[PDB]
């Protein structure tokens, strides 16, 4: 029992994080093989005014880099620029490099953030990429370069995020490991305004299934709405569309409650809980994916 937003264990990733200094700017990088990936704004002469990156890159000198792993120096051999990241070739290889790939997130995907400062991990937490290509994180000065990841069943680490931006709203943006900034935000300290966040319908359906399976059923209306009607309502009320009903077949069978009944309940519960709670939450929750709910109720 219970449902809790968790991180996948962080050990394999903790050994990949390094301190990258250029001039007096310090942030984090990710050390895999003999390459350190970091946000390209580390070579900006200032990050408080518009940055001419071509100029900053062509004026850059290697000797201004200082890359270190836990206080141990790491020599810089070369630097290339790829979208919003640098790939810094270094003279030592990371012998703790895990089996890994690079992967780009899509909205609705869960992943893990290892929040780091000056090459050191301080925190780990699960988050979702929102429809507006932001996340809601917790980062202060120094967090840039913190990696996001997922761990596949076989132990393969998918590196999928690199922290870069805090929007004027406080929401957070990164790039992937190719240097594409999520949502095509720009890696500039200019005002950029994200689209309005859409509640992830698929996750809210999962959440309600989790509530049924934990004995919380008071909110259940005896109403049904189909996917097409729900999707139309969702446009008007800040929700995404819902995917295939069949994705939920194991949970529909275990609870006896169809998706369509959950879709109606979301419509009704959107009006508020009336001072009551579901699994302790005072409004609908779109934090958990179906995969997370299944893993936390059954996944062994
Ligand atoms: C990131 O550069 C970082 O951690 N840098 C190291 C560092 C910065 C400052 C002092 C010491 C060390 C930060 C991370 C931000 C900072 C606060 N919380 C975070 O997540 N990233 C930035 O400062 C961004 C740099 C850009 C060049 C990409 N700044 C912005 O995203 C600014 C946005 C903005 C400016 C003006 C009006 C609205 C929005």
């Amino acid at each position: 029992s219970g449902l809790k937003k968790m991180a996948q264990p962080s050990g394999c990733v903790e050994r990949c994080v390094v301190r990258v200094c250029y001039g007096s700017t310090v942030l984090n990088g990710v050390w895999l093989g003999d390459t350190v990936t970091c946000p390209r704004h580390v070579i900006a002469p200032s990050t408080t005014v518009l940055i001419d990156y071509d100029h900053a890159y062509s004026t850059m000198r290697l000797h201004n880099f200082s890359v270190s792993h836990n206080g141990v120096f790491l020599g810089v051999v070369g630097v290339t620029m790829h979208g919003s990241v640098l790939r810094i070739k270094v003279s030592q290889s990371n012998v703790h490099t895990p089996k890994h790939v690079f992967k780009t997130l899509k909205p609705g995907d869960s992943f893990n953030i290892l929040a780091c400062y000056e090459g050191i991990a301080s925190g780990v937490f699960g988050v979702n990429l929102r429809t507006n290509f932001t996340i809601k994180g917790s980062f202060i000065n120094g967090a840039c370069g913190s990696p996001g990841y997922n761990v596949r069943n076989d132990g393969t680490v998918e590196f999928c995020y690199l922290h870069q931006i805090e929007l004027g709203s406080g929401a957070h943006v990164g790039s992937d490991f190719t240097g594409s900034v999520y949502g095509n935000f720009d890696d500039q300290p200019s005002l950029q305004v994200e689209s309005a966040n859409l509640m992830l319908s698929d996750n809210v359906v999962a959440f309600l299934y989790a509530a049924l399976l934990n004995g919380c059923r008071w909110w259940l209306c005896s109403t049904r709405v189909n996917v097409d009607g729900f999707n139309e309502w969702a446009m008007a009320n800040g929700y995404t569309s819902v995917s295939s009903v069949e994705c939920y077949s194991i949970l529909a069978a275990k609870t006896g409650v169809s998706v369509e009944q959950l879709l109606a309940s979301i419509q009704h519960l959107h009006e508020g809980f009336g001072g009551k709670n579901i699994l302790g939450y005072s409004s609908l929750c779109d934090e958990f994916t179906l995969a997370e709910v299944v893993k936390q109720m059954y996944g062994v």
